[PDB]
């Protein structure tokens, strides 16, 4: 009966800061999430494990020892959903050099079997004006058009997700001057 | 063979409207498709397994009864496609406040083996006056871009039904004063 | 650890051209790569079966003995990736009159395992003008709308592709005048 809620967007767009916002408003009405970010998770098994000492040293893992430690992430957080309502920091999908890479892939979903994917929107040029202005990014020459083509790709994979698991697809818009109305469209799903 | 094609379309668009006209210009032909709608088929799983009375409450149901009752459903429209062609008139999401929920979850389309998917579309405004003249409405704040949205999310749900069962899926504008064309391009795949 | 990179694109688009250019580079460095297409490979498996002489028998095959094929090819072209990296040249979905049929259903993405599937694209205008220019076509002109409606298409098959076999989904715009910058973009994401 707990939810089990992912929670995507491209980098710059705030969906953790409104995940977090919605969380403990709701935590002033006696629903308490737990917030959990599904490569921290990844990076917790395989430190249980014995496979890392680091967190830079999971990028150099071999494929089929990714997919174990995938798989193993779904199942270690299917598993706190028995004590709380959990909600999951990840991308829908990485834009990497060699493509867009999904962040669920089926043998996840398989072991995860979320309730809610929620896909946090803004408009390219919101987004490529924020990571401008964010000092700790560097600069990479993003156009709107590639954030929009990661938008649409995010939006195809997640719905993806939702008809391999049955899980509903939320999209929400979180625009510059209204993060108020972000969160409190977050809190309505959330509960 | 008989061919099982499901027609969806987002509320307004008239997808049951121009099948139920392509099917009586097939029957002139000697064509005779069966139409049914996947939640009355799941309705009368439902009541035919005596899980649920006053259909009402089918949406507050435990989650395992319902993708139990959703593969019976499934099921039983594979078995009607013996008698004659089929039609399903389904939604490939359905619009709710948490999100765009899969009419057809990947354990519906491994039992119903669909070999159409057709997606019934207009343009977002044509959509939102239709709904504005609909008097059995209720006058939400759903805007041509939230329309669009579902168009767009409808189409990627649609897609991954074909790549999941090998079924093409054909879009068709059902425009205002242009409903005869819809109509022959639906008997055209229909056939 | 060879790759198996499927490279798709509408009719029109170029991709077999730019990959060819791709892999004659990349032979410079040492790297050999194989192609072949879809449904060649399929073709020979069938006349293998001894359930075809000529290429024009295959559309007649039953959809049973299609789906056979299908994962027979998909397999073939598996074993193929020990011997050299593999570029398998097909289509994300062909638009046929009963609407987008998958390329690459979830049978044969089983089977096949790739690792990549590249989406060669340019604008509708583009693609439009092109099928104009060419002789061996015919006419049934497809609007640039229709051919934006492939596109949008498949890139939520290949998406969706991605998803069920951790696949990365690249795309790669093929403009006119600037194929030495899409054969570039090839070659780093084949190497
Ligand atoms: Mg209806
Ligand atoms: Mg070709
Ligand atoms: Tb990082
Ligand atoms: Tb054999």
């Amino acid at each position: 009966k707990n939810k089990l809620v992912v929670v995507t967007g491209v980098p710059g767009v705030g969906g953790t800061t409104i995940t977090q916002k919605a969380m403990e408003k709701l935590s002033e009405e006696g629903i308490n999430y737990k917030m959990v970010n599904f490569g921290t998770v990844m990076f917790e098994v395989a430190q249980e494990e014995n496979l890392v000492e680091d967190r830079d040293q999971m990028r150099k893992l071999d494929p089929d020892t990714q997919k174990r430690i995938q798989k193993l992430a779904g199942r270690k957080i299917a598993e706190m959903v028995k004590e709380s309502p959990v909600v999951v920091d990840t991308h829908s999908t990485i834009k990497t050099p060699k493509g867009y890479l999904p962040g669920l892939p089926v043998w996840v979903l398989n072991e995860l079997n979320p309730d809610i994917i929620i896909v946090v929107e803004t408009s390219g040029d919101e987004i490529l004006i924020r990571r401008l202005n964010d000092e700790t990014r560097n600069r990479d020459l993003e156009t709107t058009a590639g954030i929009e083509e990661h938008q649409i790709m995010n939006r195809a994979a997640a719905m993806t997700y939702g008809v391999l698991t049955g899980a509903t697809v939320k999209i929400i818009q979180n625009k510059n001057n209204l993060l108020d109305y972000a969160v409190e469209e977050l809190i309505s799903v959330l509960r």
